[PDB]
């Protein structure tokens, strides 16, 4: 395995976790080598979108130990996505133990310290069993597979351009705050249209008025104001990201920064001297410019990442890998 | 027992199965395996990349079989597929696959006179190993069928529905495509309405919540006091084939004007009748709509209105062959 040339691509690892919900209960779960799921043709996950997923990383530390980053936060969010779709919830200790068992079973896929790589875990819950007619499924599967991943973009931290979309990933009172498959399906065509126009992704505005930024592709938006405040959107349809939460907490408690969670108007991009997108896969994607009504707004530079973004990226990656001592409760040693 | 038929999954004998790989659909096959074997990384399971259709085949009194407007399903699934970046099934391939499933499962076709039919569920799903939101490298097109009874929502008994504060779809989302995410968004709001003793939720336009868009997973129609057939038109409404059929029959057989336009929630008094239309039940009459904790009653809570009766008579009669069909609507199997 060439650790440096790793991207964010499916690779079949050795074992995955698999657990069935039947007759009101989760089974005890197992680790299996089979990466093919065998599910009814009538699965609600395949007909009525009854599906949700999570994403988290484990990192090799310089001292050789293994950091699994904030899996409790994934557990909490998946409990909320399950509830929104009427699926049984996986309790937090069950969830974290399953994740740890998957990491333990696939340690040979963990990229070594210093490669910038990580082991990505994909838990998901899906409605299965024979069914027709929209309702919650009679059975469910909770599974977790992992893949070795490298830098999402190669070359390191560099600015990327994004394009405002006229389409919506989520409704004003829809499922946008749950990490569920229907939000992504709504993003397929808009994302494709932004990329065909040679942008990194689409940016989604609030679905009621299209006056406020909500999401950058499948990542949260942040702007850095001229007076150095970390600003990020707040609305019922924004996905509450764990990277965003982590950056908010590090900004407040480690970097001496002010945070604003509020309305980010698309007619006021001049408020920000830097901007970026955050999420588990990309960590931080710096935004060079946003194209809106066919004009490119550049915050800082098309060629250089601004210093505040660099400092946030340094802090967050340092905590993830064990080079900077983490806040209480963030790291689970595997 | 055709008498107790509802809308429930039963494993029938054969289903159609076709894979898209390397830019081409295979030639299809009929299989007895009702278990799909798909990658743990399938976009159909992670990114909602899935769509489906629904149509019925009816045993006629003369022994023949009517498949109802499968071309219209073909057209809509093409649009649903395009909206989710899935490969399309051309109309002749789709219709032939539907006919093959009907012929392979004729013993599950309920006899004429029972109200039963054979319901077909085509669907297209993204499959193959993948991570990261994009269109899948492979797809499955499958069609299975089940016997269904038309009175499973009660027949022409009226029901009460409750306006929801939630949205099934965004203004510029996937609401006009028949994809699973729209249903996933409706699961909780529909459950809340049922727990409050309503038949289902009614969804308003998502931008303003002033106009009716959908009744559960069925389209809305109203009959005005001056005998116009009115149904919602918006970029987020699902364009139903039952609704399309009722519009054409209302115009050409019942001599009514059709309005496809806005159904404002504060103008419910414009309608002497209202109903919900869709493939499985055809029409469910709306006795009442609850909004702002007040129940608006259209015609009656216990009896269906006469215009709804004429519409139901005409459409179900066309479906079963008791009434001559408009040109091209019926495919004989
Ligand atoms: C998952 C996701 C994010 C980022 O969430 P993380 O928990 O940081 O990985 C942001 N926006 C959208 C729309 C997402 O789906
Ligand atoms: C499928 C569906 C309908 C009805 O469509 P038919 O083609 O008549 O079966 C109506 N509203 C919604 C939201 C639907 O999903």
């Amino acid at each position: 395995i060439n650790w440096d040339k790793l991207g964010f691509d499916y690779i079949k690892t050795d074992k995955r976790y698999l657990s069935y919900f039947r007759n009101g209960e989760w089974d005890k779960g197992t680790l299996t080598e089979d990466n093919v799921l065998h599910i009814s043709e009538g699965s609600t996950a395949l007909h009525y979108g009854q599906q949700c997923f999570e994403g988290m990383k484990a990192y090799r530390c310089k001292d050789g130990s293994i950091n699994l980053f904030r899996p409790d936060q994934n557990a909490l969010r998946m409990q909320r996505s399950c509830a929104r779709l009427l699926m049984p919830q996986v309790d937090t200790e069950q969830f974290i133990e399953a994740c740890k068992a998957v990491v333990r079973a696939n340690e040979r896929f963990i990229p070594p310290y210093g490669t910038g790589g990580a082991l990505y875990l994909r838990p998901f819950v899906i409605g299965v069993g024979d069914n027709i007619g929209v309702r919650t499924a009679p059975e469910f599967i909770f599974s977790i597979f992992c893949i070795p991943v490298g830098a999402y973009f190669k070359g390191g931290l560099t600015p990327h351009n994004f394009q405002i979309s006229s389409y919506d990933r989520a409704a004003p009172q829809g499922t946008g705050a749950a990490k569920v498959g229907g939000n992504y399906a709504a993003s397929l065509m808009p994302g494709s249209k932004a990329k065909k126009a040679h942008f990194a992704d689409a940016i989604y505005l609030d679905p009621m008025t299209h006056t406020k930024i909500e999401e950058v592709g499948s990542a949260n938006f942040f702007g850095i104001t001229h007076d150095n405040k970390f600003v990020t959107p707040n609305s019922p349809s924004v996905l509450p990201g764990i990277t965003r939460l982590s950056l908010i907490e590090l900004a407040k408690t480690r970097l001496g920064m002010e945070v604003v969670e509020g309305d980010v108007f698309i007619d006021k991009l001049s408020d920000f001297k830097e901007a970026g997108a955050c999420g588990t896969a990309a960590v931080i994607t710096p935004i060079g410019g946003i194209d809106y009504n066919d004009h490119l707004h550049v915050f800082h530079s098309e060629t250089e990442v601004g210093p505040v973004t660099q400092k946030l990226y340094k802090e967050l990656t340092g905590v993830q890998t064990g080079d900077i001592e983490a806040p209480a409760g963030w790291i689970v040693k595997v």
